[PDB]
C-alpha cells in the first residue's frame, strides 16, 4: 500500500516484547508510587495495593511465558546478541517479579486480623 517505507521494522518478537516491557516497569514504578503514599497508610488501600501487585505479577509471568514460548532455537534466528537480550530481558522482568512478590507478601501479613483457620 501507501506505507511502503517503514523505519521501524518490528520484526524479531523481544523489540515487541521489550515494547511491552518497559510498560509493566511503567505500571510497577506506578504501583510503588501508592505503597510510596502517607496516604496508602490506609487499611482498605493496603488490601487494593494487593490486588494491583497481583495484576501486575501475573503480567509479567504471562510476558515470561511467551518470551520462553518465543525460543524458536528450530529456526535460524537466535544470533549471538539475540540470545544475549533473550537473557538480560529474563533479570529484568525477574526482578520486577521479585519487586511485586516481596511486596505482596509483606502487605499480604499487615492483615494479621485471623490468627486461626476458620471454615
Amino acid at each position: 500500500g501507501p506505507m511502503a517505507m517503514l523505519a521501524r521494522r518490528q520484526r524479531d518478537p523481544l523489540q515487541a516484547l521489550r515494547r511491552r516491557n518497559q510498560e509493566l516497569k511503567q505500571q510497577v514504578d506506578s504501583l510503588l508510587s501508592e505503597s510510596q503514599l502517607k496516604e496508602a497508610l490506609e487499611p482498605n488501600k493496603r488490601q487494593h495495593i494487593y490486588q494491583r501487585c497481583i495484576q501486575l505479577k501475573q503480567a509479567i509471568d504471562e510476558n515470561k511465558n511467551a518470551l520462553q514460548k518465543l525460543s524458536k532455537a528450530d529456526e535460524s534466528a537466535p544470533v549471538a546478541n539475540y540470545n544475549q537480550r533473550k537473557e538480560e530481558e529474563h533479570t529484568l522482568l525477574d526482578k520486577l517479579t521479585q519487586q511485586l512478590q516481596g511486596l505482596a507478601v509483606t502487605i499480604s501479613r499487615e492483615n494479621i486480623t485471623e490468627v486461626g483457620a476458620p471454615t
